[PDB]
């Protein structure tokens, strides 16, 4: 999967940059860069533009391959879309640069991203459904939107998924700042972030997203007693049952949480700077979706942890379409037995309402 590997990374690349370059004006205009979706939810400018460049590098080097991104161009206004297209081009006037990979193309004759039809075109790439056959890409072209709305973390999330399960990762965390988690930063740290990814079988890796060209092996750490260990939860609310986290918390007498949104959880759980990643669902009805998990699955399984629902204890499965089928996410460092308790305690509580 080496080309493919390749592509993903610097498609994510060049998108952390813009995301994190626009996050400012887009806060500031947010009025004008920002449209509410159907269950109220947030898209922006800079989701959009993210989602572009993507599938226009995943189109240029291979054009027949399936794409499920959130995101589609219906509705758009020409207004809307020349703000997308624009904020592309004074992305690559400052990427191309510095950042420019030899041999590495992110359009072409077919896929030339200049005219606001091409930029329609790309995004409307995003509508497959997924499922259990076959090879497709998985995108969250700004995974944890309220995050970056916030001016706090997110994430650039892509996957390849092949017959159901994750073969590759690749997650940008633009705004991540390893020091805030008690760990040291890397050379190059701070124009954009740092870049996460694995192939299945070949170990989770990192780099600044300046760098992307020498990478660092990552692993999940093991503590013996939960009483140190550390969780990671969201910011939101309304994303994940926070009383029944913290009822799991004094049931393992742990004491320290990190709240943050996005993937970005998974590269710190991937990295060892936290143990538990807890997300129990508020409502049994909502389904989760596979855009925010595929890119973490493979980088938390090759970094040496595992990753389940949260009621059953079963591996997710990428395989079901656009949506898991199972009740919430639970990741840690393992071992098994850690995994289980965790989970167990999860079951437990929820089924004690
Ligand atoms: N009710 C919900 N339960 C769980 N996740 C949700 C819910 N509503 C939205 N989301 C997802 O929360 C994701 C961001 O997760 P996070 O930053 O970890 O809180 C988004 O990309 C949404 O798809
Ligand atoms: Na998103």
């Amino acid at each position: 999967l080496e080309r493919e590997l390749l592509v993903a990374t610097q498609a994510v690349r060049k998108a952390s940059l813009l995301t994190k370059r626009i996050q400012s004006e887009v806060i500031s205009h947010k009025d004008s860069t920002t449209i509410t979706k159907n269950d109220n939810s947030p898209v922006t400018t800079g989701d959009y533009a993210a989602q572009t460049i993507i599938i226009n590098a995943i189109k240029s080097n291979f054009p027949d391959d399936k794409v499920v991104g959130e995101e589609s161009s219906s509705g758009l206004s020409d207004a809307f879309v020349s703000g997308i297209l624009n904020e592309i081009k004074a992305n690559d006037e400052v990427y191309n640069k510095n950042y420019k990979k030899d041999d590495f193309l992110f359009t072409n004759d077919q896929f030339p991203l200049k005219s606001l039809e091409d930029v329609r075109q790309i995004i409307d790439f995003g509508n497959y459904e997924g499922g259990r056959k076959g090879r497709f890409w998985c995108l969250d072209p700004i995974d944890g939107t309220k995050g970056f709305l916030r001016g706090e973390q997110f994430a650039v999330c892509l996957a390849l998924i092949v017959d159901g399960v994750v073969q590759l990762g690749c997650i940008g965390c633009p705004n991540l700042v390893l020091s805030s988690y008690g760990a040291q930063d890397l050379k190059g740290h701070e124009s954009f972030g740092y870049i996460f990814r694995a192939v299945r079988g070949l170990g989770a890796f990192y780099s600044p997203s300046s760098d992307a060209e020498s990478w660092t092996k990552i692993h999940v750490r093991h503590l013996k007693d939960t009483k140190d260990m550390i969780t990671l939860e969201g910011v939101e609310k309304g994303h994940s049952s926070h009383d029944e986290q913290t009822a799991i918390k004094n049931k393992l007498n742990i004491s320290k949480s990190l709240h943050l949104d996005s993937q970005a959880k998974y590269c710190l759980l991937a990295l060892g700077l936290a143990d538990v990643y807890l997300r129990l669902p508020i409502k049994l009805s909502y389904q989760e979706k596979i855009w925010d998990h595929a890119a973490g699955n493979v980088i938390v399984h090759e970094a040496g942890g595992i990753h389940t629902d949260a009621m059953e204890d079963v591996p997710l499965d990428f395989g079901n379409g656009r949506t898991l089928a199972t009740k919430g996410v639970i990741a840690s460092s393992g071992p098994r037995e850690l995994h289980d308790l965790v989970v167990s305690t999860s079951c437990d509580v929820i089924q004690s309402r």
